[PDB]
């Protein structure tokens, strides 16, 4: 029958999360004050919600200096911080990072590495055993901000930065840099879990219908990820004065960015029974860019191939008249934790029909509300609206596909 999703309800939830809130880097009050606002508007729409927390890893912040100057870092989770009074040590010029790009003058100092070819941590890992003190990774590539050395949730004993490549070209020609780094613990998340739950059917299918809400530093967040969190809330609007049979969890994950930290807190608590129950998970993450190449609907599936989403959303397009969706392969969401429990789960994004790829905002401080496509939000939300609804209505991954920028 009739689905009335709003995209301006969506629009409205974007502001909220990235406008009045902004960047939500996961364990900090932002996120937190994004949580209450989450549970806030659950509760209006006659879900039972609860908030579930879990530990994340520390927090790591704080400077780089060398000859003068002030250098923008930001530093890789789950690597080393400094003594308050910081690390000064010679630079030592590593190229690439390879182990060939070591010599026995690299112990001791702050290895100094271009980003390109291998991961971060390969780079990072390499230095370590050659008995650097730190690593620096600059970027290859030009940005606004410093690029997130992401060690693919490895754990390293020296210190990793990440700094702008025009700077990381200024210090290789330096002698030696001073880097301070606090570790900020006691760092934790949460997961918002709303359930419209049927009344008198006994252990129902289960439907997950769930969008990340935390963002990276310096990024409002807007499409990354306040689209999918705004789609998935409005859809629970829609959906809630439709019966079903189905129990149906709309769930806002937190520290996504991290490496898929809450979604796979979420999925390792199911009980067995919940897994037995459980039938498909829609996932919302980046449904709404601005950008004007960013014309094709995809469906990412960690395998490439088809599912239950796939069908729902596949049936859902035809009966809609909506000709850009396409089936393709991608992990780095938070459909991959219950791909990996044997759960039918995708992601859905826009991308350019022509390569995927996504708009050249994606983790900048330019990721804001003005970069948003009320119509994307509206297509998109009707479609998987319509997907889900054919689903509800009645009669281990690779580092690469589980991380966003590790290298
Ligand atoms: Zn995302
Ligand atoms: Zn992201």
């Amino acid at each position: 029958r009739e689905l009335p999703f709003k995209a301006k309800h969506a629009y409205s939830t974007i502001s909220q999360l990235s406008e009045a809130i902004g960047p939500r880097i996961a364990g900090t009050a932002a996120e937190k004050k994004s949580a209450l606002l989450i549970a806030s508007s659950m509760r209006k729409l006659k879900l039972d919600v609860k908030v579930q927390r879990f530990n994340i890893p520390d927090r790591l912040e704080g400077t780089l200096s060398s000859a003068g100057r002030d250098i923008l870092l930001q530093a890789a989770s789950g690597s080393a911080p400094t003594e308050e009074q910081g690390l000064t040590a010679p630079l030592y010029n590593a190229g690439l990072g390879y182990q060939k790009d070591f010599t026995a003058d690299a112990k001791g100092k702050i290895a100094l590495i271009s980003r390109g070819d291998l991961t971060y941590y390969e780079k990072a890992k390499n230095a370590e055993a050659a008995g650097a003190k730190a690593v620096i990774i600059y970027n290859n590539k030009e940005s606004l901000v410093p690029m997130t050395p992401n060690l693919s949730g490895n754990k390293v004993g020296i210190p990793v930065v990440g700094i702008k490549k025009e700077d990381g070209e200024a210090l290789t020609q330096q002698k030696e840099a001073t880097l301070k780094l606090k570790a900020f613990t006691n760092q934790t998340s949460q997961n918002i879990i709303g359930i419209k739950k049927p009344k008198n059917i006994k252990h129902p299918d289960i439907v997950y219908v769930t969008a990340h809400y935390d963002s990276v530093p310096f990024s409002p967040g807007a499409n990354d990820n306040g689209s999918g969190t705004s789609v998935m809330l409005e859809m629970a609007r829609v959906l809630k004065s439709v019966p079903s049979d189905k129990e149906i969890r709309f769930i806002a994950f937190g520290a996504e960015e991290l490496g898929l930290l809450g979604s796979s807190h979420y999925v390792d608590h199911l009980s067995e029974k919940e897994l037995k129950r459980s039938e498909v998970n829609f996932n919302l993450d980046m449904v709404g860019t601005s950008w004007e190449k960013a014309s094709e609907l995809y469906v990412n599936t960690l395998d490439g191939q088809s599912n239950y989403v796939w069908e729902s959303s596949r049936t859902a397009a035809e009966k809609i008249g909506f000709d850009s969706l396409s089936l393709t392969q991608g992990g780095s969401s938070d459909h991959v934790p219950f791909h990996e429990a044997g759960i039918d789960s995708a992601n859905f994004i826009w991308g350019d029909p022509e390569t995927e790829e996504v708009e050249p905002w994606y983790h900048t401080p330019e990721d804001s509300i003005e970069h948003i496509s009320k119509e994307r939000l509206q297509q998109a939300g009707d479609l998987v609206t319509a997907a889900v609804y054919e689903a509800v209505k009645k009669e281990k991954a690779k580092a690469s596909d589980i991380f966003e920028d590790i290298k």
